[PDB]
């Protein structure tokens, strides 16, 4: 599926999207950028708990 760049994606941005996991807006980024901002890949990041997943998300301004 299509993804959006971090430069266009913000923690509280209202920009348009491709209609994906709203709860996982941060995932809207590419495996490279996303993992580059969270320091963890898809399987690596997703592995973390919900409480931690929501924390890191906003941590990189991605929520």
């Amino acid at each position: 599926l299509p993804a959006h760049p971090y430069d266009r994606l913000k923690t509280t941005s209202t920009d348009p999207v491709s209609d994906i996991d709203v709860t996982r807006r941060e995932a809207y980024l590419s495996s490279e950028e996303f993992k580059e901002k969270f320091g963890m890949t898809k399987e690596a990041f997703y592995k973390l708990p919900k409480w931690k997943q929501n924390k890191f998300k906003m941590a990189v301004q991605l929520f």
